[PDB]
């Protein structure tokens, strides 16, 4: 039934001695991997606690060992067996008793479901509970389970360690695989939750492995095909058992896979040579996480020294001895004393945990006893009355060293901190085909990157980023898809990227560079005489300078002889100055100064043109008045119209400020690399047209009066010369107007109007001086 | 200890027989309002079940009555006593047994905490439970508590009924008041949750009433002052006990309150005369919800017929007899038999609920027994082995009539549906000062609006809507504040409301109406001769029509006399037609037709203006050539320039399409009701300027020609007449330009330009007509 140990204070015990069998009987056959060893460990722990005078010197500690048979309902009934001893008041019945057996705490509930049941039934009675093998993450809410403690970390910490190894090594794609039950599902669920909370990691695959049959070998192919769909995902995490991964490796080998994606192992994988077989090539480079293992020396000596007649408290020892050696009292066994020799047994890794659990219970009870009473040698009566939340609070705050090197403690939630060491498999170049230690995980991840290479490769050989990092000078973040990985699209070349996150439009009037760092147009467009067509007008202007160097040559000496006196002296001075004025105007407009000094230039062509025709205007009237029937009079009338032209530009300056702007924008998308810029002062088509139109108005009223001049027998050579010039002048004016219309649609017209205007002035002036200087050469040769 | 009744099948019982007293003893004195009455009701229910052959004919039913002492821990201890009889296996001890007592179900757990505790301990062992007095809303989750049932509705249904009464009657502002404990807080919490889910209602006040003292009388003033802050909130809901509301009403009465806001009562209020005293005026009109009450006849007769010697199963009956009459075996009582005579006791309202609970349990067991086995007369062995979820499933699906008229049923969650009836207080017009029924609430709210008149006025006198309807013809919805109630603001007057929730801009080119329903501008602006200043030009045009009937009068007969022959015949015909052409032009421009007929009018002043000066042009040239030294030739040269004017309008027709648009937009914000509109064809400032500017050139030439003509000794009156007219027209043409510019900035210049143009054309022709008039009168005199 149950082992009973005498003592003034006792604590209960739950262990899975037997295993469930058919549907009828609750439990059938016994199990040796976890059945008897844990009981013997607890018995040894109690014995050496009672022997040690350091802890509980004057007071002893008892216990009540008991089995659970791995059944939820059976566990509930047995747990009720602990508490009924104190709850029962009395029984009104007689047949024709026993000590109260006051329990203080309970140690057991190895599984998961039996743990939840015992916690739920002992939360109501307020009794502390410490488990040693319960790894389910559900038993982690303090509010849901008040009186509950664990000395073994849950799977949440394992998930945290894995996501830390993935993050540190550098990866983005991870595939989750799990087996049936309540272990694989919860492990991957915790893994996804941590990844989403921490950020920077995502899940791309999610497959589930049922267990409806064992002779299929088809669903494995389906999942390996599902995983092979994306060649980029080269890292997977597994939560399944050894058989599942063994089949997965076998399928990968028979499928002749070349990518050889990496594996990340879970506690089920660990460090065991059995699973790996003929798959050493494909399993290489697997990162596995395994709990630390420690071997004690006292328990092994204790268990190896016990025999049938030595101890009688244990009720299952005889049945274990029968089942271990397979002999019943058709083979009989008497006094073998070879338990540690015939069977090559090895102690399990949970022995240290039950020993530590008993230690934590004893230490908390000792501290509570010291604080409750210190003036009493033995057991003070106050201790029996005091119990409940006080003992739980003392259990939470404890810190000491147990059998293993590592200490034991409890955090806020109530579970022990996770401590693991990372292993890896290397065979192609390692001296030892076995696993080698590469790092540890206690509170912060500590891993040696350069220590792991698995041969013919650098430690960061695999890459799983879901996108090649685009940094060629163009970048942009797209919200489409999961935030995990980003896709970049080439945005226009007419602006640069802003904050490496978007393609904003850069300010105008300046082109962008090539690497998308700045938006500036260094090159500019300036007019040149040699390169553009402006050389020919420049040459024409130079040719005109030679002509005026000869007309004025025979003027300095020929000023008093009675030969030139036929022509008016006052008129001769007007034409001399008018010819020189237009020569300087063509030279000024050819030049393009950057500064706002064009004001002195606009008057050269605006006001300088009137004084050129002024002499011609009064000359026709003077020779016409003698035909119809005071030299200073003709001088005054021409001087007046000069004031009109001179005052015409003065009022223009008062109308609007003469602001000069050199900035210009091409605004052409055909060639983003091209940047056309033009600088001009007061560039208006109407301004140049109306200024030039003044001379045309006065020329019309003069030509009409010149029709009757033809045929007068006064000066045959002079009359015939003037008539020829008139037709030429109107020709160039009439062709000027059609030019600007229907041509300014392009962007290169800023420098073509200047050139054609330059030759127009030279041509109109050359014909004027040609006929004027014709009579001058007569007195030279003749 | 506990009453035990023999039977093959038994069910447990929990009742609060005793009450907790000092800290030491769990329970002290007994209570008679709920202690013994419920036990006797259950005993009477069991007896009549055993007597009735309809249910369980061949099989009897037992029970185990037991007390809880209103302690959670004691309830746990008793629950363990219920379950141990079947869970315990054996005990290895001897003293020098009892029936197994297999329980099937449990009826009890009146309170709330003891209910939660019993549910938690019996959920694990899978035993059904039915409660009768547990009203907490926490015990309503099927997943939290599997094996649990209630025959009394929870407070969630009460909250649902209240929010239905508030919504149906019409209200928006409600204030929540609650008392201490886990009853008031949960009631208002449910009320808030339903209101937020259903929508259309809100909470504006939330106060809490502590219970640390009873002699303060300050917190009541604090809350009543907090409630009196907003006069709009005239409806409040209360969840407190009778003492609290009694204090609240007293404070309202002593505070001299005039608003007299309404009250909504809860189950604690009910229909009693105790809660009202001298506050009848201010408490009038309180809507209270109460559960239905029914009185049975069998239990009362059963209880009134029992004495000490009649029944011995009950163990607390003797103590109850002692405490009821206050006699101990220093006053002794023997055989009074006046339990129902000395004390005017009345049964409680929960008797029917325990009777129904027992009925439901009996029916479910009978159905399960009938369904499991039907070929056996007595108790079939299958029933003992069958138990667990099956009995719960049969309990959920049951429907029958109990002691009361209403049936009992369970929904999916597991609690009975709510049934209440609405009461109200009236003491002004009603003959009976007590409450009167006004409606019922079982599944849908059924309330008689016209049957309730509180405050000595119309029924729907009070309203609390946070605001007036605010529908003056336009509205806007404001998101600020809680969506429950809204605030309205007047939006701009230039558009109407859209969807009665926003003020969007209506299409322009018209005006909105005053009621903000449509956006249309019916009125238009048209030029009138009578109202605007256009009368004077119209009169001037009529005057000119009379004048021209005199110039052509003396032309038909005076065609052969040797007096008129001095003037040119061809010239006379030119001026005769020109005068009539301009007369028709001024009349056409005066009229404003909407149709596309203005094309014939623009030519009257375009082409008809040149023909007027054409005769004047060749007239001066003809008299000018005889001074410098073929009538048909002079006719031809004038006919040529007329063709130029005729072709001038022709090329304008092909240049741009003659599109006529009558629509116009004032776009004036000064007067939103004003809508100015002008319809003109080909309204262009430059078109009218250039058409009139053409004649200026020829007139200027004629002016200079006539000026030089003066001084010729040829004519006396004719030369003087033509000299004056050349000096009169220049004045009006020079003044026409100043008024044209710097004045078009307004919108009323569309009709002022025509009027001044009409008078200008008339006066420019009258001077010529007057010049022709002088020779006419001269020849008449001569």
């Amino acid at each position: 039934h149950s082992i009973r140990i005498e003592g003034d204070v006792t604590l209960g015990g739950l262990f899975p001695v037997h295993a469930k069998g058919p549907s009828g009987v609750p439990c059938g056959d016994i199990k040796r991997e976890n059945g008897i060893h844990r009981l013997e460990a607890m018995l040894y722990a109690l014995d050496q606690i009672n022997s040690d005078p350091n802890l509980l010197p004057n007071v002893t500690l008892g216990a009540r060992i008991l089995d659970t048979c791995s059944r939820d309902t059976y566990a509930l009934e047995q747990s009720l067996t602990f508490v009924q001893a104190l709850i029962q008041k009395d029984t009104s019945d007689v047949r024709c008793f026993v000590k109260p057996e006051k329990v203080v705490g309970v140690i057991g509930a190895s599984g998961s479901s039996v743990s939840i049941m015992v916690a739920n039934i002992l939360r109501l009675f307020q009794i502390p509970q410490i488990s040693y093998a319960s790894t389910a993450p559900e038993l982690s809410d303090d509010r849901r389970y008040d009186f509950f403690s664990r000395v073994v970390p849950p799977d949440s910490f394992q998930a945290q360690a894995m996501v830390d190894i993935v993050k540190a090594l550098g990866w983005n794609y991870v595939s989750t695989l799990a087996s049936e039950g309540s272990y694989g599902e919860k492990g991957v669920e915790s893994f996804t939750q941590i990844s989403k909370e921490a950020g920077g990691l995502c899940i791309a695959q999610s497959v589930r492995i049922p267990q409806e049959r064992k002779d299929r070998t088809i669903d494995f192919d389906r999942i390996i095909k599902q995983l092979l769909d994306t060649p980029n995902s080269r890292a997977v995490v597994i939560f399944a058992n050894d058989e599942d991964i063994k089949q997965i490796l076998a399928a990968a080998k028979r499928a002749d896979q070349v990518g050889h994606f990496l594996w990340v192992g879970s506690d089920s994988w660990g460090s065991k040579i059995n699973p790996l077989h003929q798959h050493e090539d494909i399993a290489e480079g697997a990162i596995t996480i395994q709990p630390k293992r420690a071997t004690v020396e006292g328990f092994d000596a204790y268990f190896t020294s016990r025999t049938l007649e030595n101890n009688r408290r244990n009720v299952w020892f005889a049945e274990y001895w029968e089942e271990n050696f397979n002999c019943k009292l058709d083979r009989k066994c008497t006094g073998q004393e070879r338990i540690g020799k015939d069977s090559n047994y090895e102690q399990e890794g949970k022995v240290q945990f039950v020993i530590d659990a008993v230690y934590a219970m004893a230490h908390a009870l000792h501290h509570m006893n010291k604080d409750l009473c210190a003036d009493y040698r033995g057991v003070c009566p106050e201790m029996e009355q005091a119990g409940g939340k006080k003992l739980l609070k003392y259990i939470r705050n404890v810190n000491f060293n147990g059998s293993a090197g590592t200490p034991v403690m409890f955090n806020k939630n109530g579970d022990a901190p996770g401590r693991y060491d990372i292993f890896q498999y290397q065979t192609t170049n390692t001296s030892n085909p076995g696993y080698r230690l590469i790092g540890q995980w206690t509170d912060e991840l500590q891993l040696n990157i350069e220590d792991m290479q698995w041969g013919k490769g650098v430690r960061e050989i695999p890459a799983s980023v879901c996108t090649l990092p685009c940094k060629p000078g163009q970048r942009k973040k797209t919200q489409k898809g999961t935030p995990c990985c980003w896709t970049c699209e080439p945005c226009d070349g007419y602006q640069y990227q802003f904050d490496e996150m978007t393609c904003q439009h850069c300010p105008y009037d300046q082109r962008p560079n090539e690497n998308r760092t700045g938006c500036q147009d260094i090159p500019i467009i300036k007019l040149e005489w040699h390169s553009p067509w402006a050389v020919i007008p420049v040459f024409l202007a130079m040719l005109g300078i030679i002509a005026t160097i000869f007309v004025m040559a025979t003027f300095i000496r020929y000023n008093d002889t009675p030969i030139v006196r036929a022509s008016g002296r006052e008129l001769s001075y007007v034409l001399l100055t008018g010819i020189f004025l237009c020569y300087i105007i063509t030279f000024l407009m050819i030049a393009k100064p950057d500064v706002a000094v064009c004001s002195f230039r606009r008057v050269f062509l605006g006001l300088g043109m009137c004084i050129s025709y002024a002499a011609l205007l009064t000359k026709t009237y003077r020779i016409y008045r003698i035909f119809e029937q005071s030299p200073t009079s003709q001088l005054a009338i021409t001087s007046s119209l000069i004031s009109v032209q001179l005052l015409g530009v003065f009022i223009w300056f008062i109308v609007d400020p003469p602001n000069i702007i050199i900035d210009y924008d091409e605004h052409k998308t055909m060639n983003p690399e091209q940047a056309r810029g033009v600088l001009k002062c007061d560039i208006t088509d109407l301004q140049i047209i109306c200024s030039l139109g003044y001379s045309i108005l006065l020329m019309v009223t003069c030509t009409v009066y010149a029709f009757k001049t033809r045929g007068v027998p006064e000066n045959f050579n002079e009359a015939k010369y003037i008539g020829f010039t008139m037709y030429t002048t109107c020709i160039v004016w009439l062709a000027f107007i059609p030019i600007f219309f229907g041509t300014a649609q392009s962007a290169e017209k800023l420098y073509i109007q200047t050139t054609t205007l330059t030759i127009s002035m030279n041509l109109s002036a050359s014909v004027a001086l040609g006929m004027l200087y014709m009579p001058k050469v007569y007195i030279i040769i003749f």
